[PDB]
């Protein structure tokens, strides 16, 4: 059926500059795909969501910890 | 006070390919600014929002009509 048209896309334009302490990341969220530059988004406690360069190994590590417990 | 962190940004990655008939644009919405590539978003009746290249004169014209009545 006629699906949506072509809305924008929540793509990160940059990233923070400090690794969020595990005590500051209760969850996370990934970007879209349309834009050729997706990224991982960490959800904290006194903020909302923070973009993170997947190129930083610590980002992949925190994601793994979130996949576990 | 401690504002938000650095959430993603609703930036358009592309644009439709056909001018939306005036009978298909009851309103519109502009993108953010963080990303060096903002754009205008038209709100239709059987969709939601559609990105549009501000380089197309018809896009600037429809925006003017929306600023009037």
């Amino acid at each position: 059926a006629p699906m949506g048209s072509d809305p924008p896309t929540a793509c990160c334009f940059s990233y923070t500059a400090r690794k969020l302490p595990r005590n500051f990341v209760v969850d996370y969220y990934e970007t879209s795909s349309l834009c050729s530059q997706p990224a991982v988004v960490f959800q904290t406690k006194r903020s909302k969501q923070v973009c993170a360069d997947p190129s930083e190994s610590w980002v992949q590590e925190y994601v793994y910890d979130l996949e576990l417990n």
